[PDB]
């Protein structure tokens, strides 16, 4: 009476059934291979807001390579961050940028846990780097947490921040 | 008399034909895309054995980023190793760890080669920073090889690895 | 009339339908999960020339881990480049290599973009890194810009090359 059907990612149209492929990971070449979609390199202005340890905001010059689903941030500051404590958590908004946002976005699977990031500074004429961590708390919205090098009031320079995430 | 089938990853029940997706793999929202898995972010203590140009062992803290089927290491020392050459043999096995261990082991198609690992130390107050590499000789254990910066009986120490897998 | 039939990478032989799948890429092991094909490491010489800001050319030893369809160059230099300007552009022409040549072949998708590289090396004593970039302007054909830390004539040294294309 009712035959045989096919469910997502399968479907048919006029009896021809099919793989519907997301561009940005995968596609087919006569198989199944990785992504066709166009990689980009966005560059922008991020201000990062201290909420911790910090109520000052930061510049960030920003470049990401959106390639196939993965995103990879390479960023640096301009200008100095006022800190106040030995930790500090920066945050880093969609809002605060200045275009497929898309790309920005982590996966909800990504989202899931903390992740690694690479930062460093000049505090008074001294570098210091921190292997850090990056969460983020809204599918808009990360905090990364690193240690400021010093207490109480300071300002930092010099701020890079690499990372990168699944999208 | 025959018709037709469908063989794995297709697999068909009530006469509806799917695509069988591993989730830290792929997902469907419509199309295939990227994995569906959370993340997550492991963090323990895992001693690694000297198997060559040294016979002691090192505590190392290991956080490892488990996401979609990457999993990356990023490790850290306490105390200090006892070295006898000049090139040592580092060696992980999963069984020293102190939990999915799955996802910290690498698919047989990366076991194929040496890969990849980030490695310094600090020897008698100088720096040391290597390009090293990683071997896997069974699928439990792995076995990094660098140099150690000078001859003979020595100790290093704030020794840190930073290397990642294909799972 | 008519009936049902499947398009790419669906393929069908003796009424049994498949996934046509790229082992570089995935595999099954009853559902899709990632790629299946051996990694390798490739060690070779690669002689990059400089085509800007300098007409020297300079002998890179190169590791590449051709892992899936990821392909990470570690790279460094024997000898010196000489460099006249300020900015130096370096080109990688698969010609120039001294072997599936493929996995080293970045994707169209890909090519699309600028993309990360790292960079370091030393001029008159001093070490000096940059966050760089690298652009195919062909598929077998990449060309990285980084700044030589300096003006007019000079020779850089030790210099290393970090950086990885979807394949």
């Amino acid at each position: 009476s009712h035959g045989l059907s096919f469910s997502p990612p399968l479907s048919v149209a006029d009896g021809v059934v099919s793989l519907d492929m997301d561009p940005y990971f995968c596609s087919q070449r006569v198989s199944l291979t990785s992504y066709s979609a166009e990689a980009q390199l966005m560059q922008f202005r991020w201000m990062a807001r201290g909420t911790n340890g910090s109520s000052d905001t930061i510049d960030m010059t920003v470049n990401a390579h959106c390639h196939g689903r993965r995103t990879d941030y390479m960023m640096s500051s301009t200008g100095n961050l006022t800190v106040t404590s030995n930790v500090v958590l920066l945050t880093f908004d969609l809002s605060d940028i200045t275009s497929d946002l898309a790309r920005l976005v982590p996966s909800a699977g990504f989202q899931a846990a903390s992740f690694p990031v690479d930062v460093s500074f000049t505090r008074d004429s001294a570098t210091h780097a921190y292997q850090a961590y990056g969460v983020y708390s809204s599918s808009r919205v990360f905090t990364i947490t690193f240690p400021t090098g010093g207490d109480g009031t300071a300002n930092i320079r010099s701020l890079t921040v690499r990372t990168g995430i699944d999208t």
